[PDB]
């Protein structure tokens, strides 16, 4: 598919700096505590950053990233909303 093509990429654009600035901040939802939170407070992580998605691309980013089948987003996975997201808050 093309988001583990947009994950590399998506991961790459921050540094290890702001990867491990943005690791406590998505972790603040980790229920299970397997680097993801569910997918439905991806919203949440990404306003805790500093970035706003908008309500209609968080509810299309959730559909993309709940095609998984648990229903929660991967770290390196949620790097390309971390991204995406940030391309335009920065």
């Amino acid at each position: 598919a093309s988001m583990t093509d947009q994950q590399a990429e998506a991961r790459a654009f921050l540094s290890e700096e702001m990867i491990a600035e943005f690791k406590a901040a998505f972790d603040m939802f980790d229920a299970d505590g397997g680097g993801d939170i569910s997918t439905k407070e991806l919203g949440t992580v990404m306003r805790m950053l500093g970035q706003n998605p908008t309500k209609e691309e968080l509810d299309a980013i959730i559909e993309e990233v709940d095609e998984d089948g648990s229903g929660t987003i991967d770290f390196e996975e949620f790097l390309v909303m971390m991204v995406r997201q940030m391309k335009e808050d920065a």
